[PDB]
């Protein structure tokens, strides 16, 4: 009886109890929505982590780099769904670079075989799953991905930031096709959120200077955003993404909202 | 027991049936917010055109070139809700440029004098507000005020249009104030919506040219819209500013979310 | 026989040896261009100052605010110039903001009739020059104004930073007219410079909060700019300002060039 | 004795005498620029299109994505202009998306390896080529390539714009790394110029629907250029690129030029 009562949603990107994706559905379910989750190869895990969701919901296998997975995508849904009926929303909440390409590893250095990767991962993979999910989604629907303001270069980032330039370019085009089918297309850009990848890089995973730097830059946040920032706390996040696959957000498509408390929108 | 169930909100900008304001209001309290309108000179009116509300709410005076009207606003908004409560959302929803600003008139024959009038009751006047409501209003609070894509030129909006540029300047810096109450500020950028003076303008009450220049607008909007625009339908604006007022978008401040059908995101 | 060999240009903005409207004028000069200079109030003073340009060049009053002063201004150009020639370009390097609308003075407490003044001056005039002086312009024409990145908030600047916002906005209109004339208008985004003013500031003259946190704005600046930047240096400013006034920026108006190291397009 | 007077330049991109490329080249050489040429795979076209080139300049081979190229391409070049001298400027005027990305083909229907092959020639060789010429470039050097406005989407172009989004973000980060050895990086976004290739798809080369779109854009071009738009005429361009490679934007780097007109600071 919240946010989300009555919507079917399909939630992707869960790999740990850290994942913004796991507090993306969580806060989904809280509201009333039913859904199917979507996972990467650790399937096993990933079940695991998701019986702590509110409530139980079906772990399709997903790899977005696997035109047999996407092809038989939608099958799969309508069949955990039950036949008749369609989604709701979608959130795409995946990304990926390999360690070449972001870190002290200098920019040069990233062969164009990995940024590749991570640009397939990244961005493609959001024009993927709406062209495989459009067909089974309702008037009014909403997809929504994760994303970072790469508006401006920054240190360690590297290639992932373009992979999320490319992503945002993506997400204008997805919304011209949703367009069609009566549904909406948007991004979310968080501030830094330490999921377990983020505490590993800033532990100094992707080496010192990369971890240094990423560890100002996430202190620079609080001090900016006007009403702070909690990079322990996706609740945050995981709110505004259920704001855009509510109604309450009907004629917004193409688009970007900034869940990072402001942080972008000072100079200091 | 809606989206702003138990939410005291402020709702200016009202002055016929047909203003975005008079439909903020009504999906605000649909969605059961108590709110307390304010109105510029014809409260005559706008009382009589408020009885159409779903539910009855005080109506407040508030000319805001007005210092006195400001200085006492906190203290009638008070008295109204009544001493020991205070309010958890303000709706700034008020613009104006005189003729001499918009239309046919040459953009280099708008005296200053003019302009200046346009800018105090359009863009200053938000920071006016924020100032003299901030010190009654509950952590988690959200000021919202109406806006509309200033990033280009255009023709007949003229002055009006670096009004907003000017207004949406200040909303960054209001951030920075309603952030030290625990509150956010935020714009909303719609696309046209005919009300009264609008059609008034397309009907060429600001001249011909004007008139022609302004409808061939409002065309190209739904035409780039990817999920289209009615023009003769506020509700979808009315929604957003609610989404705004709730607690589904409590990371984002001192900017800008976009209810114009995503006609933005797109070049044609 | 320079960058600007041949062309007559009149240079608004000087008042100290310091100011960057003395730089663009000496570059100009140096490049083969004849000035033409106006001066706000205390022309005894922007005389003494000028003899120290490379050329002479007359020099005209003209305080933006006096509609007279404008009225006239076209007529004293070309009898300073000669009648039967026209200008090829004008610079707009002028700024002002009452102290009420800047520093420690809290945003909300600065009275409308000084933001109305700083408004009037650094952005409404950039309309009133251009307007005043597209008649005696040629074909092929440049006018350029000085401006700073308002996209974002930031402290201490306040209300200046508003009138930037409006500055851009009158910019792109600007430019709509310009085109009539075969002319374009552009405006330069310069980093920090330490003019009298900006020392004065830093050194405490509007409070010491405000002078530091412009202090280290300006420390910020070298930091992110991937070229470096050199508060003390205003020639790099002097000569972009020079490549719109050229030939060499043919199909760019309405726009904004940004010289500030490249310190905009990076997050740090 | 030009701009460009005893600045070598290294140009690649010519194709055919309607390339932007070409035209680059010639106004450089007019301004007393001595360059260096590389193309594609039909050097022995290319050789007879630069024949009529002002003066004669070395012809280099290179594919983008021929590893071996670019690890040699340093050599070669120093080669061509004799060891001791390094190169003041180059120019990065090529792109490529499949048939696939681009027209009437959906834009869901684009099969990832031809969007990959898009991107590693119109956006990661913005990278390559920098990581290639940076170690044999002058402080004060300054490198450029060609762009087009992505911000927003737009019909026909679909995935090449995408490209062009993802090369913005590349160009800042190559001026982090090209400040360094005191060296700029910059985009120009230009208008739509007929080249071969875009009059062969006006002409329908790439499907009806995608030339007709793509024909009313250009259109549409010259009606909100301030200063008109001149679809056929490349010289505009060339200029804006050589004020972009001399000594007078200075202070801009990790930016984006607009030489279209004006068209993008319009709404209409
Ligand atoms: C200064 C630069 C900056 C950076 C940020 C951020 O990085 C911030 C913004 C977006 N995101 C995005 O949020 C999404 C989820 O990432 P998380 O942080 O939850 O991390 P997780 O690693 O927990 O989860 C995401 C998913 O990646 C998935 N994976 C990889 N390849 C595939 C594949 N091929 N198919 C299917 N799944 C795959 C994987 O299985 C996993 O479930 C991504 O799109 C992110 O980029 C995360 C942020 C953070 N701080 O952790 C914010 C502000 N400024
Ligand atoms: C191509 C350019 C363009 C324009 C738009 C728009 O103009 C669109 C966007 C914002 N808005 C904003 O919405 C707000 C409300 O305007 P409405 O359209 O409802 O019109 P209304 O005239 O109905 O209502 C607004 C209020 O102005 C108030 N008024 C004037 N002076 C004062 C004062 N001094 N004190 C108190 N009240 C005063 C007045 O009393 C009235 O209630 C304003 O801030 C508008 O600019 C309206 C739009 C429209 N189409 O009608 C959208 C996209 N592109
Ligand atoms: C973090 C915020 C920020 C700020 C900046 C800047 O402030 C920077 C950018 C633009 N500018 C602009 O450059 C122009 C010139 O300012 P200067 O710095 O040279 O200062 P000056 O005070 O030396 O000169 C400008 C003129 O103001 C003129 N004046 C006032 N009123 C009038 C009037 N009514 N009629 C005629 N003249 C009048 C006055 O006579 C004087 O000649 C203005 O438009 C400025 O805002 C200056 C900067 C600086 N650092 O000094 C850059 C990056 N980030
Ligand atoms: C509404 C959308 C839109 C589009 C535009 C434009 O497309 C406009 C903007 C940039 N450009 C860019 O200008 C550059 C040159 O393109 P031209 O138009 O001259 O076309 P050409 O085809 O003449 O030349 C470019 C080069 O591509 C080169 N090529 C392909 N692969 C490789 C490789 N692997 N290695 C080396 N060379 C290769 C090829 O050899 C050729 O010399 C590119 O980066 C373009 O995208 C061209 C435009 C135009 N109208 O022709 C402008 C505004 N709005």
């Amino acid at each position: 009886a919240g946010l989300l009562d009555g919507k079917r949603i399909l939630v992707s990107g869960i790999i740990t109890d850290s994942s913004i994706a796991f507090h993306i559905a969580r806060v989904a379910q809280e509201q009333g929505a039913q859904l199917v989750l979507t996972g990467f190869d650790r399937l096993r895990l990933i079940q695991r982590i998701t019986d702590r969701l509110p409530a139980k919901a079906p772990l399709l296998e997903l790899d977005v780099q696997n035109e047999e997975h996407l092809a038989s995508l939608a099958g799969r849904v309508t069949e955990a769904i039950g036949a008749g009926n369609k989604l709701d929303g979608v959130v795409h909440s995946i990304g990926f670079m390999p360690q070449t390409g972001m870190g002290i590893n200098p920019f040069f250095d990233a062969p164009y075989a990995d940024v590749s990767k991570g640009i397939h991962i990244s961005a493609y993979s959001y024009a993927s799953m709406a062209k495989a999910l459009l067909p089974i989604m309702n008037p009014g629907g909403s997809i929504v991905g994760m994303d970072f303001d790469p508006s401006r270069a920054m240190p360690a980032y590297n290639w992932m930031t373009v992979a999320k330039s490319a992503l945002e370019s993506v997400n204008r085009f997805v919304a011209r096709e949703a367009g069609k089918y009566g549904v909406r297309s948007n991004l979310v850009a968080a501030g830094p959120i330490r999921t377990l990848a983020m505490s590993a890089i800033v532990g100094g995973a992707l080496g010192e200077e990369a971890g240094a730097q990423i560890q100002l830059l996430e202190e620079g946040w609080d001090q900016r955003a006007p009403i702070g920032w909690n990079m322990k706390d996706a609740t945050p996040v995981a709110k505004t993404v259920c704001a855009l696959l509510s109604d309450w957000l009907p004629a917004t498509t193409g688009d970007i909202i900034y869940a990072d408390g402001g942080a972008h929108t000072q100079l200091l």
